[PDB]
């Protein structure tokens, strides 16, 4: 039901895929698994992601992954999900709908002077990113990618999970393979098992992301890792709305401690002391009912 793409088409569509940002070019983003170029096919602008090696995988598990993408997204249609218009396998390339707003964690940095997002515009993104993982868990799919990184923002700001590279169906299994971003991983994951418990701690690191506009890591700043702030909340050393986005003007204690309590949830270290996504789903509509 996609279209296939050969390679010259996609290279031409990017300006021979133009290493150059946007901001000067037709480089979008990058990843572990390939660069994101913005094309442009018939008057239509696109995304193309041209898979590539650049955190020492072989041909074919960077392969397999691509043959992961093309799998998730031919059976997972979701209001929250990334939309795959069609691929090129003669180089491999993935060519997406055009996602305008970027990514979740760039608006929240307010890459290139983009304005902050508001708490009403942050619940939205929360509750359609939680809906794009249950659809993913109802589908047994586990993610094993889910960072800001990877939610992006259509037309309207909706969130759109995307790279589903490492998905692993589901039915607490065990890889060989260590893989993801250190910051949002949980520490099973970390340790090697595959658990759809894993996602949600991960989604966890993006609410607190969401709630505190902070980055998950960052090298210079105390703590370095999101993460901890969890702890010293805990330990009462400071509260949630100590580390609020002072970037907002529209956020409310009760709406902000109500996404920090799921998040808190998510963050839980014993795995099965998490909740599910589905119970992350409905605390997340109660928190605007
Ligand atoms: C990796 C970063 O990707 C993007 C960056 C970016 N930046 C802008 C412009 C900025 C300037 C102002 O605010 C927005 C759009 N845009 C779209 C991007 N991605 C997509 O459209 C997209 C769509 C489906 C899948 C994928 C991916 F899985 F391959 N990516």
């Amino acid at each position: 039901r996609f279209h296939s793409f050969s390679f010259y088409e996609l290279k031409n569509v990017t300006n021979n895929f133009d290493e150059r940002p946007i901001s000067v070019g037709n480089k979008m983003g990058e990843g572990g698994f390939g660069v994101v170029y913005k094309g442009y096919v018939n008057n239509t602008t696109v995304a193309v992601k041209k898979l590539a090696a650049m955190v020492d995988i072989t041909t074919e598990e960077l392969k397999q992954q691509f043959d992961q993408e093309i799998k998730v997204m031919a059976k997972c249609q979701h209001e929250n999900l990334v939309e795959l218009l069609g691929f090129s396998s003669d180089d491999l390339c993935l060519v997406y709908v055009y996602m305008p707003n970027g990514s979740l964690l760039d608006r929240l940095s307010c890459l290139d002077g983009t304005p902050p997002l508001s708490w009403h515009m942050r619940c939205k993104i929360a509750q359609g990113a939680a809906n794009g993982i249950n659809f993913l868990h109802e589908n047994h799919h586990i993610h094993r990618d889910i960072k800001s990184a990877n939610i992006l923002l259509d037309e309207a700001f909706t969130a759109k999970i995307s790279d589903f590279g490492l998905a692993r169906a589901s039915e607490t299994v065990m890889t060989s393979r260590i893989v993801g971003t250190t910051a949002y991983m949980a520490p099973e994951a970390l340790r090697g098992e595959i658990t759809p418990k894993s996602d949600i701690y991960s989604f966890g690191v993006v609410l607190l992301e969401i709630i505190t506009g902070l980055p998950a890591v960052d090298e210079h700043r105390e703590p370095q890792l999101l993460l901890d702030i969890k702890e010293e909340i805990e330990d009462e050393e400071k509260t949630i709305e100590d580390y609020i986005d002072k970037k907002m003007n529209d956020a409310d204690s009760t709406s902000v401690e109500a996404m920090y309590s799921v998040a808190s949830q998510c963050l839980h270290e014993k795995k099965n002391k998490r909740p599910d996504i589905k119970k992350v789903q409905q605390l997340l509509q109660e928190m605007t009912a």
